[PDB]
């Protein structure tokens, strides 16, 4: 309830003004923070719980809900700039704008739909603000852990199953033995996705499926088998993770500045621990311009291309934007002529 939020009036008033985007990529999730005393993950996981009827349909109470997901979001942490719970909370958000594409209209379950938006909502809890190779260096004991493989990822996954059994935490209590089995199925297969190593073979195998794109009497996919869906559901929440490019300027640039702070606080700790500075962790050697055309050029572009063809046309927008805020930030590059 909005008690649980310890939201007054006035700002509930404010909050209700900005979920008048829920379902619009143009949503501002920092102005969500802002008015849910920083809660913006489990605001807007209920917020898009509620519109889809996720809690009746699976049977899971307000209290249950809203205790697992306040326990997940302070699972985050605050002071890591980028992979904080803003982070997720947008994620949550791009994903469930996602679920909603004409071209993928009546395509996926409920469970199916329940997993990609769980699995987004989780999938950087308790990130420690450093890259897994850091933490493979620093022979971390998470690292030794998960065997230096998709070290972080195997962890947001621990964590974000492990505390389902806290107190009034279990949300997939109601759900059947073989739902829970294929839904955590799911969202272990989605979560490892986000590992960036596996990036060019998730670009190439959806690039593949796109080859053998069948649609129907209207254009809407068909996807009758298992492997297919997830297949889509996997690079869905890829994307939504990669989405802070296609964003409004105002949001992209936000999102900016957090992942810089969060590249040049992990090249402090390299300095303090006298470990060689990373690749645009160095403050003094790294061109935000440059690396964020960079990104998008070689990683994001690539990615919301075949993405925007398995949909087309429902993403042309997204591709736009992203185009406008990559000649943007070329134009932005630093120029010394003589
Ligand atoms: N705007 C960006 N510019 C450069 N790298 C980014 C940007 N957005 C996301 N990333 C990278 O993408 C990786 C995967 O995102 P995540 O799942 O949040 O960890 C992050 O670890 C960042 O290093
Ligand atoms: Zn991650
Ligand atoms: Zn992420």
């Amino acid at each position: 309830s909005i008690s649980r939020f310890g939201v007054n009036t006035e700002n509930e008033d404010h909050l209700a003004k900005e979920l008048e985007d829920l379902n619009k990529w143009g949503l501002n999730i920092f102005n969500v923070a802002g008015y849910s005393h920083n809660r913006p993950l489990t605001c807007i996981m209920y917020a898009i719980f509620q519109e889809r009827d996720l809690l009746k349909t699976f049977r899971i109470s307000s209290d249950t809900f809203i205790t697992y997901m306040m326990t997940l979001e302070d699972h985050y942490h605050s002071d890591v700039a980028y992979h904080n719970s803003l982070h997720a909370a947008d994620v949550a958000q791009s994903t469930h704008v996602l679920l909603s594409t004409p071209a993928l209209d009546a395509v996926f379950t409920d469970l199916e739909i329940l997993a990609a938006i769980f699995a987004a909502a989780i999938h950087d809890v308790d990130h420690p603000g450093v890259s897994n190779q850091f933490l493979i260096n620093t022979n971390s004991e998470l690292a030794l852990m998960y065997n230096d493989e998709s070290v972080l990822e195997n962890h947001h996954l621990a964590v974000g199953f492990k505390l389902l059994q806290e107190e009034h935490c279990d949300i997939f209590m109601n759900l059947t033995k073989k739902q829970r089995q294929t839904l955590r199925k799911m969202v272990i297969d989605m979560v490892l996705a986000t590992d960036m190593s596996k990036h060019m073979s998730l670009l190439a195998d959806l690039k593949t499926m796109v080859e053998t794109k069948k649609v129907t009497s209207s254009g809407v996919l068909l996807l009758d088998n298992y492997t297919d869906r997830i297949q889509v559901l996997r690079n869905m929440v890829h994307c939504a993770d990669l989405s802070n490019p296609t964003k409004s300027l105002e949001l992209y640039r936000q999102w900016t500045d957090r992942i810089m702070e969060e590249f040049f606080q992990q090249g402090d700790k390299e300095r303090e621990r006298g470990m060689e500075i990373s690749p645009m962790c160095d403050k003094h050697t790294a061109s935000v311009e440059k690396s964020q055309v960079g990104f998008i050029d070689y990683i994001v572009h690539p990615l919301w291309e075949t993405w925007a063809d398995l949909v087309q046309p429902d993403a042309q927008d997204i591709l736009d934007t992203l185009e406008d805020n990559r000649n943007w930030y070329q134009s932005m590059i630093p120029q010394a002529p003589a």
